[PDB]
Protein backbone atom coordinates (compact mmCIF):
# COMPACT_ATOMS: atom_id res chain seq x y z
CA UNK A 1 0.00 0.00 0.00
CA UNK A 2 1.31 3.48 -0.80
CA UNK A 3 2.89 5.34 1.72
CA UNK A 4 6.05 8.08 2.42
CA UNK A 5 8.91 5.49 2.37
CA UNK A 6 11.56 4.40 -0.05
CA UNK A 7 9.72 2.02 -1.88
CA UNK A 8 6.17 2.89 -1.56
CA UNK A 9 6.33 6.68 -1.57
CA UNK A 10 5.38 9.76 -3.54
CA UNK A 11 7.53 8.45 -6.58
CA UNK A 12 5.77 5.17 -6.70
CA UNK A 13 2.07 6.87 -5.92
CA UNK A 14 1.13 7.08 -9.97
CA UNK A 15 1.31 3.43 -10.16
CA UNK A 16 -1.32 2.89 -8.55
CA UNK A 17 -2.99 6.14 -9.08
CA UNK A 18 -2.18 7.77 -12.84
CA UNK A 19 -3.59 11.01 -11.79
CA UNK A 20 -0.30 11.63 -10.12
CA UNK A 21 1.08 12.72 -13.00
CA UNK A 22 -1.72 15.34 -14.29
CA UNK A 23 -2.28 18.20 -15.33
CA UNK A 24 -3.22 20.09 -11.71
CA UNK A 25 -1.52 17.77 -9.15
CA UNK A 26 -0.85 19.45 -5.79
CA UNK A 27 1.29 20.81 -3.93
CA UNK A 28 3.02 23.60 -5.89
CA UNK A 29 5.27 25.46 -5.49
CA UNK A 30 4.66 29.34 -5.03
CA UNK A 31 6.63 31.63 -6.67
CA UNK A 32 5.54 34.72 -5.06
CA UNK A 33 6.54 37.32 -7.68
CA UNK A 34 5.17 35.28 -10.71
CA UNK A 35 1.70 34.96 -8.46
CA UNK A 36 -0.75 37.80 -10.06
CA UNK A 37 -2.71 40.43 -7.53
CA UNK A 38 -6.17 39.78 -8.41
CA UNK A 39 -8.52 42.64 -7.68
CA UNK A 40 -11.60 40.89 -7.96
CA UNK A 41 -10.49 38.10 -5.53
CA UNK A 42 -13.00 38.37 -2.19
CA UNK A 43 -11.98 38.18 1.34
CA UNK A 44 -12.18 34.71 2.04
CA UNK A 45 -15.18 34.10 4.54
CA UNK A 46 -14.26 31.88 7.39
CA UNK A 47 -17.01 31.13 9.96
CA UNK A 48 -15.87 28.36 12.76
CA UNK A 49 -18.19 29.66 15.38
CA UNK A 50 -20.27 26.40 15.27
CA UNK A 51 -17.90 23.68 14.10
CA UNK A 52 -18.62 20.69 16.39
CA UNK A 53 -15.65 18.20 16.00
CA UNK A 54 -16.40 14.32 16.54
CA UNK A 55 -13.03 12.65 16.83
CA UNK A 56 -9.54 11.97 15.95
CA UNK A 57 -8.05 9.37 14.08
CA UNK A 58 -4.71 8.06 13.35
CA UNK A 59 -4.73 6.85 9.83
CA UNK A 60 -1.43 5.29 9.09
CA UNK A 61 -0.41 8.74 7.58
CA UNK A 62 -1.52 11.33 9.08
CA UNK A 63 -3.92 12.46 11.92
CA UNK A 64 -7.43 13.74 11.04
CA UNK A 65 -9.63 15.97 13.18
CA UNK A 66 -12.96 14.73 12.02
CA UNK A 67 -15.87 16.97 12.05
CA UNK A 68 -19.72 16.57 12.51
CA UNK A 69 -20.99 18.11 8.56
CA UNK A 70 -24.48 17.32 9.03
CA UNK A 71 -25.47 20.87 9.38
CA UNK A 72 -24.24 23.73 7.73
CA UNK A 73 -21.88 24.86 10.81
CA UNK A 74 -18.44 25.70 10.05
CA UNK A 75 -18.16 26.96 6.87
CA UNK A 76 -15.91 28.45 4.24
CA UNK A 77 -16.94 30.69 1.22
CA UNK A 78 -15.79 33.99 -0.14
CA UNK A 79 -12.60 34.11 -1.74
CA UNK A 80 -12.32 32.69 -4.78
CA UNK A 81 -14.81 30.19 -4.09
CA UNK A 82 -18.22 30.22 -5.61
CA UNK A 83 -21.09 29.32 -3.38
CA UNK A 84 -20.28 27.54 0.40
CA UNK A 85 -17.86 24.73 1.41
CA UNK A 86 -18.76 22.74 4.90
CA UNK A 87 -15.44 21.72 6.88
CA UNK A 88 -15.27 18.24 7.17
CA UNK A 89 -11.41 17.28 8.88
CA UNK A 90 -7.88 19.05 9.33
CA UNK A 91 -4.50 17.38 9.09
CA UNK A 92 -1.36 18.32 9.30
CA UNK A 93 1.85 17.53 7.05
CA UNK A 94 5.30 17.42 9.18
CA UNK A 95 9.30 16.52 9.04
CA UNK A 96 11.44 15.12 10.74
CA UNK A 97 13.65 18.12 10.99
CA UNK A 98 11.94 21.82 11.33
CA UNK A 99 13.95 22.65 7.67
CA UNK A 100 11.37 20.72 6.40
CA UNK A 101 7.76 19.55 6.63
CA UNK A 102 5.51 21.59 4.53
CA UNK A 103 3.91 20.55 1.23
CA UNK A 104 3.67 23.50 -0.67
CA UNK A 105 6.64 25.70 -0.45
CA UNK A 106 6.94 29.38 -1.04
CA UNK A 107 9.69 30.87 -3.27
CA UNK A 108 11.04 27.19 -3.03
CA UNK A 109 11.24 27.47 1.19
CA UNK A 110 10.03 24.98 3.35
CA UNK A 111 8.38 25.43 6.67
CA UNK A 112 8.39 22.82 9.35
CA UNK A 113 4.43 22.43 8.63
CA UNK A 114 1.88 22.63 6.97
CA UNK A 115 -2.44 22.02 7.87
CA UNK A 116 -5.16 21.73 6.02
CA UNK A 117 -8.82 22.47 6.45
CA UNK A 118 -10.69 20.28 4.21
CA UNK A 119 -14.03 21.63 3.04
CA UNK A 120 -16.93 20.02 0.66
CA UNK A 121 -19.05 22.16 -1.82
CA UNK A 122 -22.34 21.81 -0.65
CA UNK A 123 -23.55 21.57 -3.58
CA UNK A 124 -22.40 18.09 -3.87
CA UNK A 125 -24.61 17.09 -0.50
CA UNK A 126 -21.53 15.05 1.07
CA UNK A 127 -17.83 14.79 0.93
CA UNK A 128 -18.09 11.34 -1.49
CA UNK A 129 -19.67 12.78 -4.22
CA UNK A 130 -17.49 15.99 -3.77
CA UNK A 131 -14.17 14.43 -4.46
CA UNK A 132 -15.84 13.57 -7.78
CA UNK A 133 -15.88 17.14 -8.99
CA UNK A 134 -13.45 19.28 -10.60
CA UNK A 135 -14.77 22.25 -7.95
CA UNK A 136 -15.64 19.68 -5.03
CA UNK A 137 -13.40 20.71 -2.65
CA UNK A 138 -11.77 23.68 -0.99
CA UNK A 139 -8.96 23.14 1.12
CA UNK A 140 -6.94 25.55 2.99
CA UNK A 141 -3.42 25.74 3.67
CA UNK A 142 -1.87 27.19 6.59
CA UNK A 143 2.13 26.90 7.14
CA UNK A 144 3.53 25.94 10.53
CA UNK A 145 6.77 28.02 11.75
CA UNK A 146 8.87 26.55 14.87
CA UNK A 147 9.10 29.51 17.55
CA UNK A 148 6.43 30.57 20.33
CA UNK A 149 3.70 27.73 21.03
CA UNK A 150 0.42 28.19 19.40
CA UNK A 151 -1.82 27.61 22.37
CA UNK A 152 -4.74 26.38 20.47
CA UNK A 153 -2.73 23.83 19.26
CA UNK A 154 -2.20 22.25 22.79
CA UNK A 155 -5.31 20.37 23.02
CA UNK A 156 -4.47 18.15 19.64
CA UNK A 157 -0.71 17.97 20.66
CA UNK A 158 -2.00 16.40 24.23
CA UNK A 159 -4.18 13.55 22.90
CA UNK A 160 -1.62 12.45 20.33
CA UNK A 161 -0.32 9.85 22.82
CA UNK A 162 -4.17 7.93 22.92
CA UNK A 163 -3.54 7.57 19.27
CA UNK A 164 0.35 6.74 18.67
CA UNK A 165 -0.39 4.18 16.20
CA UNK A 166 -2.29 3.14 12.73
CA UNK A 167 -5.99 2.56 13.59
CA UNK A 168 -6.40 4.18 16.97
CA UNK A 169 -8.77 6.64 17.53
CA UNK A 170 -10.41 8.71 20.26
CA UNK A 171 -13.45 10.74 21.05
CA UNK A 172 -12.34 14.32 20.38
CA UNK A 173 -15.06 17.01 21.13
CA UNK A 174 -15.51 20.63 21.80
CA UNK A 175 -12.04 21.91 19.59
CA UNK A 176 -12.18 25.11 18.27
CA UNK A 177 -9.96 25.34 14.64
CA UNK A 178 -10.20 29.08 15.09
CA UNK A 179 -7.32 28.50 17.68
CA UNK A 180 -5.33 27.46 14.36
CA UNK A 181 -5.52 30.27 12.32
CA UNK A 182 -3.49 33.44 12.07
CA UNK A 183 -4.05 37.13 11.91
CA UNK A 184 -4.12 37.54 8.21
CA UNK A 185 -5.88 35.58 6.20
CA UNK A 186 -4.49 37.28 2.79
CA UNK A 187 -3.90 34.30 -0.02
CA UNK A 188 -2.55 32.65 -2.42
CA UNK A 189 -5.34 30.61 -4.41
CA UNK A 190 -4.80 28.40 -7.86
CA UNK A 191 -6.70 24.88 -8.68
CA UNK A 192 -4.96 21.35 -7.77
CA UNK A 193 -5.35 17.95 -6.43
CA UNK A 194 -5.36 15.54 -2.98
CA UNK A 195 -2.15 15.37 -1.88
CA UNK A 196 -2.63 11.83 -1.26
CA UNK A 197 -4.02 9.16 -3.27
CA UNK A 198 -6.40 8.76 -5.04
CA UNK A 199 -4.97 12.24 -5.56
CA UNK A 200 -8.34 13.46 -6.97
CA UNK A 201 -8.08 16.84 -9.24
CA UNK A 202 -10.74 18.51 -7.08
CA UNK A 203 -10.07 21.00 -5.31
CA UNK A 204 -9.62 24.63 -4.96
CA UNK A 205 -6.27 25.20 -2.57
CA UNK A 206 -6.54 28.69 -1.06
CA UNK A 207 -3.28 29.16 1.11
CA UNK A 208 -2.50 31.61 3.54
CA UNK A 209 0.72 34.01 3.50
CA UNK A 210 0.82 34.43 6.96
CA UNK A 211 2.28 31.07 8.33
CA UNK A 212 1.61 30.38 12.18
CA UNK A 213 4.20 29.71 14.77
CA UNK A 214 4.03 26.48 17.14
CA UNK A 215 6.35 25.86 19.87
CA UNK A 216 9.80 22.82 19.08
CA UNK A 217 8.27 20.82 21.50
CA UNK A 218 4.83 20.70 20.47
CA UNK A 219 5.63 19.65 16.63
CA UNK A 220 8.52 16.92 18.51
CA UNK A 221 5.23 15.16 19.50
CA UNK A 222 3.25 14.96 15.98
CA UNK A 223 7.01 13.54 15.75
CA UNK A 224 5.93 10.58 18.09
CA UNK A 225 3.20 9.49 16.26
CA UNK A 226 3.56 6.10 14.13
CA UNK A 227 3.17 5.08 10.94
CA UNK A 228 2.54 1.50 11.69
CA UNK A 229 -0.14 -0.20 13.58
CA UNK A 230 0.65 -1.38 17.20
CA UNK A 231 2.59 -4.50 17.87
CA UNK A 232 4.52 -3.58 14.57
CA UNK A 233 8.26 -2.16 13.85
CA UNK A 234 8.35 1.38 15.20
CA UNK A 235 8.80 3.86 12.40
CA UNK A 236 7.71 7.14 13.75
CA UNK A 237 5.31 9.51 11.39
CA UNK A 238 7.90 12.17 9.90
CA UNK A 239 8.12 13.19 6.58
CA UNK A 240 4.67 12.57 5.31
CA UNK A 241 4.50 15.20 2.79
CA UNK A 242 4.58 15.16 -0.96
CA UNK A 243 6.56 17.34 -2.69
CA UNK A 244 6.16 20.07 -5.09
CA UNK A 245 4.41 18.82 -8.21
CA UNK A 246 4.60 20.35 -12.12
CA UNK A 247 2.78 23.81 -12.21
CA UNK A 248 2.45 23.15 -15.73
CA UNK A 249 -0.69 25.29 -17.09
CA UNK A 250 -1.67 27.06 -13.79
CA UNK A 251 -1.59 30.44 -12.49
CA UNK A 252 -1.61 31.26 -8.95
CA UNK A 253 -3.34 34.09 -8.13
CA UNK A 254 -2.53 36.47 -4.92
CA UNK A 255 -5.32 38.62 -3.04
CA UNK A 256 -2.53 41.01 -2.04
CA UNK A 257 -0.60 43.37 -3.56
ZN1 LIG B 1 -3.05 17.29 3.53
Amino acid sequence: HWGYGKHNGPEHWHKDFPIAKGERQSPVDIDTHTAKYDPSLKPLSVSYDQATSLRILNNGHAFNVEFDDSQDKAVLKGGPLDGTYRLIQFHFHWGSLDGQGSEHTVDKKKYAAELHLVHWNTKYGDFGKAVQQPDGLAVLGIFLKVGSAKPGLQKVVDVLDSIKTKGKSADFTNFDPRGLLPESLDYWTYPGSLTTPPLLECVTWIVLKEPISVSSEQVLKFRKLNFNGEGEPEELMVDNWRPAQPLKNRQIKASFK
